[PDB]
């Protein structure tokens, strides 16, 4: 129900106890690559469909791991007719010269495992043609449970003669690739992933899923279901990971500058603080270490911010979660995908830019003269708002029924080890826009909601002398999630992602020199 | 909806070459009410929020003028705090005009379901079970059909189902009616629909109800066309969009060096005063023509940059309403007002305690009587561009001009804006329905962000003026259509002040 066990004939399963909850996990490592041929029995060609954020990263890691394993499995990229991604696929090493790049439908037809890494809205509007091209008894692998939610809305399901699995990286595509490359110097590195076995028609599903995750470089892989994954994931990206952190940062920058703080300092006290010291401390030492590093006066400011921000944050998170679970949000994303093209006598509306406004122009200037190795200030009030929202997200997921491994990755680990480093590197777009179409739409839709509720409720409470809810503070300090976060931290490799503004491993349209 | 009345006169209006049928109002038609209300001895008004207090009083007053013996009875839940309010308005248990909700539904010939839309969604089976065979269920919004559709359901087959939907807030329906008493009437235009009609009394019962409310003109629609345009419009130009624009522009103007006093005047006062007055009786073209040539250039830059980003959000909002996503969101939000699943209750909070609104209180404290605010060209350009973008979305999605003009133009300037001019954004937004209040809160931030990110950035980057867009605004057929509708407007302007006593109990001040 909240935790899910499984069996592997190839890999070693191990137990972790999180807040008294035993959960089974599979640790990663380059030393395990020799086990891939066994995990992939019956597979001659893996067809990677798409070339967005996850496909470029997954395809190269898979190819690199199989090469290290001395495997004969072919990794072939399949693209749609009108794609402009063929050149980038070749630059990454996939080409017609060696039969590793071709048409999307032809690629699906010849594949034993099909990794459907195209936009979620595109999967929603083209699944019938994907099913018609699958080999009977082959395996469809997803990296997000969105398609199940859409089928449920139509009262439909997957074919009956196909296995259906998922390996879902809890981090952005560029980080899955970058950490894997950095891991070549040691025993591997990467992004934690969840896996699911929705349908199994021959008994190979679990090992194929586990092999795929290990080949991606996942430090640890945990079990979930397609439904638990889409509910926590669509929600999480709109929450602490992208939407809420963006709204917090806009709201606080505006407050601080209105109050007399210079623009330079307001940017340092919001974005640099969150993406630097707050993230670094939470990554290796946890939220309690962060709070304990504040001065006595700093603790009072943290308390005022946390106390005022906790419930208004929960209000929006609660709303968002329910919209994801009900089907409302999934339908919204499918319809948004169609509006990217002209129809009904109306114009096309592709997504626009989110970093050309005041605080981001300020950010460019702060970064223009920022020395290398800067960790930012630990501004107490900013830490209070951020940690209050992170704790509110954990509570919502807890009350809605998710496992601790899922809760911790979706609300803590992903923010600090995968996402925040990109915002420290080059601002909000470098973080948000390197994520999926579903996540990019979600961030734009929900960031404004967090901004408004924090300004209208939380900040007004602070300015009207509201009493500090010390029970909330005490609850934070005694919360069982902190011990579980420490247990998960022990499975983290000792390689921190390296990213700068001029990174060439991000989406093509985001490259800058 | 081609209708036919046997009691009332139908008249044709031509809007941009499209003939539409309308029923004009007036207190002179009140004597026809007994005829219209064939088979009605009691009208059960269920609820006491924003629409019920206004409708119940307007109906009672009109029936008294018609010398009618029809009883108007208020139905409320258990130990509702509204009982005292209803009594203050003259409805009481002693004369049988105030009673229990279920008991009132059971004995009524026309049941006006004026409770929150989410409560209708979660309690319709109980309402249906209390309806007498061949009685009439009246709604003032098509939301319930939308919800039933999501469940693959419909209304009972032994009942008539109609709607009379005021295109304006509850307090304005009452206030304008009161102001129209000595001039043959005034009120808020309404749309009407007949979803189910058991015996042929449905059309005249709906038409009578509308005329009794004081509607200057009543136009025909369907329950589905009404919910699609209505849930969308309140999130658009009517509440959500105007709020986002005003927050967005206040921030820009003050960032550019404008004092807070002038930034509030150049945004809120400007839109809710002079802009609304001009559009109300002269139109959008007239507003543009009233600008100096430099003003016209500023208007053009704002309009050219704001039109498409505004349409982007409007297009998204409309499709979420038509698909069912938004209706479901509202039903679930209603449940979160109470504790469940071990989580806290989250009632709606306040939206007017932030910076620009505290500034507004100060601006109003020294505002002279009759002050209509400044006419700031850039502000007019942003506002008018969103108004035109909303008209185009409804046009492309298939709505009638009567429906488009009321939901995108008339309601904003004649019903809503006067309340924001009188006491800020909450006095306007929070006097509307639970559905509209949630909508305004969810969508205002969207308009604020897209305008700051795309439209204003384009202006700062020196984007060329889209000449075709400007040319099309100038020749748009909606302008003449708006002129025709204005001819049907009584020469009465709603009178509202900060201390209005006809607003929701919790919004009344001294
Ligand atoms: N981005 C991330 O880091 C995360 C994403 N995921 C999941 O991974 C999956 C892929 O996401 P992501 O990489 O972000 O991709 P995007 O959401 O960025 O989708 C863009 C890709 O989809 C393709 N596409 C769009 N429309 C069509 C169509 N009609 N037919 C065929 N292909 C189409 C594009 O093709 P083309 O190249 O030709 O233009 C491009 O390859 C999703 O399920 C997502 O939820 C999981 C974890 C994290
Ligand atoms: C924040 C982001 C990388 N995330 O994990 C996603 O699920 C996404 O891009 O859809
Ligand atoms: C803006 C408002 C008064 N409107 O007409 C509505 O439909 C409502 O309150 O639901
Ligand atoms: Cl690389
Ligand atoms: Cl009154
Ligand atoms: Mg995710
Ligand atoms: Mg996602
Ligand atoms: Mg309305
Ligand atoms: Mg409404």
């Amino acid at each position: 129900a909240t935790t899910f066990d499984f069996d592997s004939s190839v890999f070693k399963k191990e137990k972790v106890t999180l807040s008294g909850h035993d959960e089974y996990i599979v640790r990663g490592g380059r030393n395990l690559f020799p086990l891939l041929p066994d995990a992939f029995k019956g597979i001659k060609q893996i067809g990677v469909i798409g070339w967005g954020s996850q496909a470029p990263a997954q395809a190269q890691n898979l190819k690199d791991s199989l090469t290290e394993a001395k495997s004969d499995v072919v990794v072939k990229i399949g693209l749609r007719k009108g794609s402009n991604s063929f050149a980038e696929a070749r630059a990454a090493g996939f080409s017609e010269e060696n039969g590793t790049l071709g048409d999307m439908w032809e690629t699906i037809s010849g594949s034993d495992l099909v990794l459907l890494l195209i936009s979620d809205s595109a999967q929603a509007d083209n699944y019938e043609k994907v099913f018609s091209h699958m080999k009977p008894n082959s395996i469809l692998g997803l990296s997000h449970g969105f398609l199940l939610g859409h089928l449920q809305s139509l009262g439909q399901d997957f074919p009956k003669n196909i296995s259906v699995i998922a390996v879902c990286p809890k981090g952005m595509g560029p980080s899955v690739r970058r950490l894997y490359v950095q891991g070549k110097e040691v025993n591997g590195a990467g992004i934690n992933s969840s896996f699911a076995v929705h349908q199994d028609v021959d008994g190979r599903a679990t090992d194929v899923a586990l092999g795929w995750s290990i080949a991606l470089g996942s430090p640890f892989t945990f079990a979930t279901t397609l439904e638990q994954e889409y509910k926590s994931d669509i929600f999480g990206e709109r929450g602490i990971l992208l939407g809420a952190v963006h709204g917090i940062v806009e709201c606080l920058f505006r407050r601080y500058t209105e109050s007399g703080m210079s623009e330079d300092l307001a940017y340092k006290n919001t974005v640099e603080c969150i993406t630097g010291v707050i993230s670094k401390t939470i990554s290796t030492k946890g939220m309690l270490a962060l709070y304990n590093s504040l001065s006595e006066e700093g603790k009072k400011d943290f308390q005022a911010a946390y106390s005022a921000s906790y419930y208004p944050s929960m209000d929006i998170l609660y709303e968002c979660y329910e919209d994801v679970a009900s089907g409302s949000e999934i339908r919204s994303v499918v319809l948004a995908g169609r509006r990217f093209y002209e129809k009904e006598g109306l114009p096309a509306f592709p997504m626009g830019k989110i970093d050309q406004t005041r605080m981001w122009k300020v950010g460019e200037k702060v970064r223009s003269v920022r020395p290398a190795g800067d960790l930012g200030p630990l501004y107490p009030f900013t830490a209070g708002v951020y940690v209050a929202l992170m704790m509110a997200q954990i509570e919502i997921l807890r009350k809605k029924g998710h496992s601790y491994s899922e809760i911790i990755n979706e609300s803590v680990i992903e923010a600090v080890d995968s996402l925040n480093p990109f915002m420290h590197a080059r601002g909000v777009s470098f973080m948000v826009d390197n994520c999926s179409t579903t996540a990019r739409l979600g961030s734009r839709k929900w960031a404004p909601r967090f901004d408004y509720i924090l300004s209208q409720q939380a900040l007004v409470a602070v300015d009207n002398g509201a009493p500090i809810n010390q029970d909330l503070i005490s609850n934070f300090l005694s919360d069982p999630v902190h011990e579980a976060i420490g247990v998960c931290a022990q499975l983290r490799p000792s390689v921190d992602i390296s990213v700068t503004a001029d990174a060439d491993f991000v989406r093509p349209e985001l490259r800058q020199a």
